[PDB]
């Protein structure tokens, strides 16, 4: 089950993004608990979202889906969640929707199971435990601490709690957004550093466009004031996934023509945007829209930039210097090891079978493109960035077979057919 991709002599076009999965269920969320009527629109229609969706419908919540998924109306609660029955919901391997649910569901007097697939089980959740019940939540860990299964009794006060963010943000993201429900002012402090702010950034607009202030103190300490209700702001279009659009724009630098994306634009807080600049360097040709960005193929010259701003699309700055002249570093990236694989490793290993020249250092990978590319079985390593990052291989005159090509419908099931719509064959 692979998928071979043939030589594209060029490509030029306009690539609409689905939704974040994160914008996604957040949007979903903060829509059943506003006051009105939320209309959603490029929702990502994916299995994660899906599970979303049922455990809302299972709470009472209303709405309306289109044929194809990605329009959805709510009918906001204008309130926590309730319900009379105890429920047990299944939400497979969403964490984008395990953590933000967990948050909520301390908020009520309900007596709610979440679980899912062992995946998620194995997924760390305690950091967002342990505020929930600093606050007063009621939560038991059915199997272990740390993990789901829980069961969410609610009682969630507010006051003064603490949560880690040295590991991940979304612990915080739920934090915030169940906190203007509580009864009290909640203030939040930070532990350690703050890892990922940009997506803490994200969920702070979101928030703000339900009509929802929040004090942020050098992301070290959030004052949300207590007693809230979240205002639907009627029409809301979620933004898609801001890595994904990386793909299509390092495609129309390589080998354009010009490759529009929509879904994003100029103004979004979602960090990897800035993705753009770096191919601007390179020296394509950066259209900033406002619903939208576009590159243009210009000769590609290779770069030596620090890339902790962005790890997720940074690998696709990794596989795009296969195509610009120079050595190309890409720097501070340690960021890559400490994943769920190290990609570090695992990017350096698939550029050599494609010919690179690869150096594979601390905190640094260093790519010399070979005078001609290698056609080679890609293995994507559960990564749906990955199976992106190589399609960019047939932009050239050798074709790429990806291996678990479906990792990218996690993400972007229509990758490579919007690939293949903005292609000409060689």
């Amino acid at each position: 089950e692979s998928l071979t991709l043939q030589p594209i002599a060029r490509v030029e076009g306009t690539v609409n993004l689905p939704g974040s999965k994160s914008v996604s269920n957040r949007a979903l969320l903060l829509a059943a608990l506003a006051r009105g009527t939320t209309v959603l629109t490029n929702l990502l229609d994916s299995d994660d979202v899906r599970h979303m969706l049922n455990a809302l419908s299972a709470l009472g919540v209303q709405y309306t889906l289109s044929a194809d998924r990605t329009r959805c109306e709510v009918t906001g609660n204008g309130g926590p969640l309730r319900s009379a029955a105890a429920l047990e919901l299944f939400l497979g391997n969403a964490g984008t929707a395990m953590r933000p649910l967990a948050a909520a569901l301390c908020l009520g007097s309900n007596d709610i199971v979440l679980t899912g697939e062992p995946r998620m089980k194995e997924r760390p959740i305690g950091h967002l435990v342990d505020a929930l019940r600093q606050g007063g939540a009621q939560i038991d860990c059915l199997e272990q601490e740390n993990y789901p299964p829980l069961r969410l009794r609610g009682g969630f006060q507010g006051g003064n709690v603490e949560v880690d963010g040295s590991v991940s943000s979304q612990f915080l993201t739920a934090l915030l957004m169940t906190a203007p429900l509580a009864p009290q002012d909640t203030v939040i402090v930070i532990k350690g550093d703050l890892v990922s702010k940009p997506y803490i950034d994200i969920t702070l607009h979101l928030m703000k466009t339900f009509g929802v202030e929040v004090d942020n103190q050098s992301y070290q300490r959030f004052v949300v004031r207590g007693k809230q209700q979240y205002q639907s702001p009627g029409d809301y279009l979620v933004e898609g996934d801001a890595s994904s659009a990386s793909y299509f724009l390092a495609a129309g630098a390589i080998k354009g023509g010009t490759v529009k994306v929509t879904g994003i634009g100029r103004n979004s807080v979602q960090g990897d945007i800035r993705f753009a600049d770096v191919l601007e360097k390179m020296g394509a040709t950066v259209t900033w829209g406002d619903d939208f960005i576009a590159c243009t193929h210009g000769e590609l010259k290779a770069v030596d930039m620090d890339m902790n701003h962005i790890p997720d699309a940074a690998m696709t700055i990794a596989t795009a210097a296969l195509f610009a002249q120079g050595t190309t570093t890409l720097r501070n990236i340690y960021n890559w090891r400490v994943k769920e694989t190290d990609r570090l490793f695992a990017m350096a290993t698939e550029l050599r079978k494609v010919g690179a020249e690869v150096e594979e250092g601390e905190d640094y990978i260093r790519i010399t493109p070979p005078a001609k590319l290698k056609y080679a079985e890609i293995g994507t390593y559960n990564d749906h960035r990955m199976a992106m990052c190589f399609s960019l291989v047939a932009l050239s005159d050798t074709p790429v077979t990806i291996l678990d090509p479906k990792c990218t419908a996690k993400t972007f099931p229509d990758y490579f057919e919007q690939l293949a719509r903005i292609s000409t064959l060689a």
